[PDB]
RNA sequence: AUUUUG
C-alpha cells in the first residue's frame, strides 16, 4: 500500500551527523547524502504501526557527509546545513530539497559543523586543523578563527549566549571561546585525556553556565563556566553484554536533572544529576532491543502530539526511536552498509525476503510482518565479505543458500542460531547465481547450482556442503561429444517444472540443456556481450505456453524474450541454433542486471538497468508500461512482491532497497 | 574508521 526504503547506513564516528525538529523531522547523514524521516502523526501511519516514514533525501555532496545540524528557530525548521568530505558547507532547505547557498572556505577535511541556537543565520564549522569558519549565510558574511593548532571532533554553540562556541580535541582538551574576540578562550577545561566525542550544554542558565563533555576516556564531565572547572565527574559503568567507546551526550531541556548518556557496546543510559553514579538503563526491562555496538548520535523530537521521543544511530546499522516515558525501544529503522547486490523471496514462507548485501550481513525482511514495516533480521556468522547471490531452497523452510565475491557458497538454516555450512570448493571468482534443480550425474531431492565469474558452473551436495562439487563441464562435454574449450558461463536458470537448464555465457550466447543428463537442444544467439540474467516465466498464468517463455539480460541495453516451446517440445536429436526474438524490449540505455517475472500476470516482465531505473513491461505486446527512477545508483536487483500486484522491489549501488508502487510512478519508459 | 567490481 505505501512504498518504503531501506536506506544507507548512519555514517560512523561523526560527533554530529544526525539532528531533529519539532513535529517532526529526523534527518541523517549516511553516505554522501542526508536522508530525512517523518516521525509522529505527521507520517500518517495506521496506529499501533510505527509513526515514521523515510521521506526524502538530500543529494548534492559528492563525498561522506560528516556533519548535519537543522536550524531550531521557529519557522525555519525547514533550514539545514551539512559538511562533507567534498569540502563544503550547504545550506539546504528540506521543502524543496535544494541548496540555498554553500561555501567552501575550508581547506582542510571538516569535523563538524552546528547551527546557532541563538542567532538565525550562523553556522559554525571546524576541521582537522583546528580551523573554525563563522558563517552568516544571509548576508554573506563569515570570520575564520584559530584556537589551538589541534583536530576538532565537535563543537556546540551555547544556546544562551550567541557569541560563545564550546569546541573539544582530539586529545581531551575542550575550550569556550567567545566569537565576537577573534575566538579568545574564555574558558579552558582541563582534565580529560583522550578524544572528546560531545559537548552539551546545560538548557537552563545560570548556576554563569553548566556544561557536560563525553569522551573516548569514559568519563562524562559536568563543568563550571563561573569556576572554570570540574563539578562532576561520572565514569561509565560496566554492564553484562546483552570496538573502543563512543561517549555521546543528550542534555534534555525539560529535565535539566537528567543526562542521557551512550555506554560501551551501545547501552544507553539516564543519569540523574540529583544523586553515587545513578543511572537508569534504557530497555532495562524487554530483552534483545538494546544497540549492539557503540552509539554516535543522540537526537530528541517532541512530537505534535507531544511524546518526548530520542532518536539512536550506530554502528550497528539501526536507527532506534526511543520512548523517553518508558525508556522502552518503539521502533528500529534498519540500513545497509554496502550494494544491495541480491534479493530473493522465499516461496515457504510467503514475503520473507533475503538481501544479499556488500556489508558482509544477510538480511531476512519479514515483509509482511504487520505491526513493522521494517522487520528485518541479521545473519553475519560464516558470511565474512559481500554476498554477491542467494537463493532460498524451494521447499525446506529457513534453508537458504548463498555465494560470496571471495566465491565462497554457504548454506544458512535461518531458523536456528547456527553457523553456516560452507562449501570445501570455491570459486576462483564472484559467485553471480545461484539455483536450485534436479541433480545430474555424477551426483546421487534437489542439488544446489552456483555460477562463478571464471565462468564454472558447481554442482553442490546440500546435505554434504563439505564434500565434493562438480564442474558440470565434464558431463556436458561426455554427453554432446564437444571436443573444442566450453563457453565461460556467467547465469544459470532452471525452468520452473525442473526438466531444462538454461546457460547463460559471456560471449552473448545462451544454452539449453535437457535432464538427465545436460543434453544441450537449443543455443540462442541473440545478445553479443556477458548474460548477466535469465528468468523463465511462471507455471500459473492463464495459458500454458506461457512457461516456455525465457527473458534475458546482457551488457547490452536490449532485452529479449524467448519462446522455447517449440524446440523443447521436439527434443530434438541434434541442436537447434536461435537467431531471432520471439519479443524484443527496447527502453534501456545501460546494461540489464536483472530480470524477473510477475507472478500476478501474463507475460509482465520487471527489468534493472545500470541506467538507473527499473522498468515494468507488458512484454507480450513489447510495451514499456512503468519506469522508477528513486534509485540514485546502479540497479543490481529485482523481485515482484508476492502479494501486491502493483509493488515492486529493487535494489542498487546507492546502499538501498526500494519497495515501490507501479500505480505511483509519473513516467511509462526510461529517459533516452 | 565501514561507505566498492553483473
Amino acid at each position: 500500500q505505501e512504498p518504503r526504503t531501506l536506506p544507507p547506513s548512519p555514517n560512523w564516528y561523526c560527533a554530529r551527523c544526525s539532528d531533529a525538529v519539532p513535529g517532526g523531522l529526523f534527518g541523517f547523514a549516511a553516505r554522501t547524502s542526508v536522508f530525512l524521516v517523518r516521525v509522529g502523526p505527521g507520517a500518517g501511519e495506521s496506529p499501533g504501526t510505527p509513526p515514521f516514514r523515510v521521506i526524502g533525501e538530500l543529494v548534492g555532496h559528492t563525498e561522506r557527509v560528516s556533519g548535519f545540524t537543522f536550524s531550531h528557530h521557529p519557522g525555519q525548521y525547514n533550514l539545514c546545513a551539512t559538511s562533507s568530505d567534498d569540502g563544503t558547507v550547504k545550506i539546504w532547505d528540506v521543502e524543496t530539497k535544494t541548496v540555498v547557498t554553500e561555501h567552501a572556505l575550508h581547506q582542510h577535511t571538516i569535523s563538524t559543523l552546528h547551527w546557532s541556537p541563538r542567532v538565525k543565520d550562523l553556522i559554525v564549522s571546524g576541521d582537522e586543523k583546528g580551523v573554525v569558519f563563522c558563517y552568516w549565510f544571509n548576508r554573506n558574511d563569515s570570520q575564520h578563527l584559530f584556537i589551538e593548532p589541534r583536530t576538532i571532533f565537535c563543537l556546540t554553540c551555547s544556546p544562551h549566549h550567541e557569541d560563545l562556541v564550546a569546541i573539544g580535541y582530539k586529545d581531551g582538551i575542550v575550550v569556550i571561546i567567545d566569537i565576537s574576540k577573534k575566538g579568545e578562550v574564555i574558558h579552558r577545561l582541563r582534565g580529560h585525556d583522550d578524544e572528546i566525542h560531545s559537548i552539551a550544554w546545560c538548557p537552563l542558565p545560570g548556576e554563569g553556565c553548566y556544561l557536560a563533555t563525553g569522551s573516548k576516556d569514559q568519563t562524562i564531565r559536568i563543568w563550571s563556566c563561573s569556576r572554570g572547572r570540574g563539578v562532576m565527574i561520572l565514569k561509565l559503568p560496566f554492564l553484562k553484554r546483552r570496538e573502543r567507546l563512543w561517549l555521546t551526550l543528550h542534555w534534555p531541556s525539560n529535565q535539566p536533572t537528567q543526562l542521557v548518556s551512550s555506554c560501551f557496546g551501545g547501552e544507553l543510559l539516564q543519569w540523574d544529576l540529583t544523586q553515587r553514579r545513578k543511572y537508569t538503563l534504557f530497555s532495562a526491562s524487554s530483552e534483545g532491543q538494546n544497540h549492539s555496538r557503540i552509539v554516535f548520535n543522540l537526537c530528541p523530537l517532541q512530537t505534535e502530539d507531544d511524546k518526548q521521543l530520542l532518536l539512536s544511530t550506530s554502528m550497528d546499522r539501526d536507527v532506534k526511536c526511543w520512548d523517553i516515558a518508558t525508556l522502552e525501544c518503539s521502533w528500529t529503522l534498519p540500513s545497509l552498509g554496502g550494494f544491495a547486490y541480491s534479493l530473493a523471496f522465499s516461496s515457504v514462507d510467503i514475503g520473507s525476503l533475503a538481501i544479499g548485501v556488500g556489508d558482509g550481513m544477510i538480511r531476512v525482511w519479514n515483509t509482511l510482518s504487520i505491526k513493522n514495516n521494517y522487520d528485518v533480521k541479521n545473519f553475519w556468522q560464516g558470511v565474512k565479505s559481500k554476498v554477491t547471490a542467494l537463493c532460498w531452497h524451494p521447499t525446506k523452510e529457513g534453508c537458504l543458500a548463498f555465494g560470496t565475491d571471495d566465491g565462497k557458497v554457504g548454506l544458512y538454516d535461518t531458523y536456528s542460531n547456527k553457523p553456516p555450512q560452507i562449501s570445501s570448493t570455491y570459486h576462483k571468482k564472484t559467485v553471480y547465481t545461484l539455483a536450485w534443480g534436479p541433480p545430474v550425474p555424477p551426483m546421487s531431492s534437489l542439488a544446489l547450482y552456483s555460477c562463478g565469474g571464471e565462468g564454472i558452473v558447481l554442482q553442490h551436495n546440500p546435505w554434504k556442503l563439505s564434500g565434493e562439487a562438480f564442474d558440470i563441464n565434464k558431463l556436458i562435454r561426455d554427453t554432446n561429444s564437444i571436443k573444442y574449450k566450453l563457453p565461460v558461463h556467467t547465469e544459470i536458470s532452471w525452468k520452473a517444472d525442473g526438466k531444462i537448464m538454461a546457460l547463460g555465457n559471456e560471449d552473448g550466447s545462451i544454452e539449453i540443456f535437457q535432464i538427465p543428463n545436460l543434453k544441450l537442444i537449443c543455443t540462442i544467439q541473440q545478445h553479443h556481450k556477458l548474460v548477466n540474467t535469465i528468468s523463465w516465466h511462471h507455471e500459473h498464468g492463464s495459458q500454458p505456453e506461457l512457461s516456455y517463455l525465457m527473458a534475458s539480460g546482457s551488457n547490452n541495453a536490449v532485452i529479449y524474450v524467448h519462446n522455447l516451446k517449440t524446440v523443447i517440445e521436439s527434443s530434438p536429436e541434434s541442436p537447434v541454433t536461435i537467431t531471432e526474438p520471439y519479443r524484443t524490449l527496447s527502453g534501456h540505455t545501460a546494461k540489464i542486471t536483472s530480470v524477473a517475472w510477475s507472478p500476478h500476470h501474463d507475460g509482465r516482465l520487471v527489468s534493472a538497468s545500470y541506467d538507473g531505473t527499473a522498468q515494468v513491461w507488458d512484454a507480450l505486446r513489447e510495451e514499456p508500461l512503468c519506469n522508477f527512477r528513486g534509485h540514485q545508483g546502479r540497479l543490481l536487483c529485482v523481485a515482484w512482491s508476492p502479494l501486491d500486484p502493483d509493488c515492486i522491489y529493487s535494489g542498487a549501488d546507492d546502499f538501498c532497497v526500494h519497495k515501490w508502487l507501479t500505480s505511483m510512478q509519473d513516467h511509462s519508459r526510461p529517459p533516452q
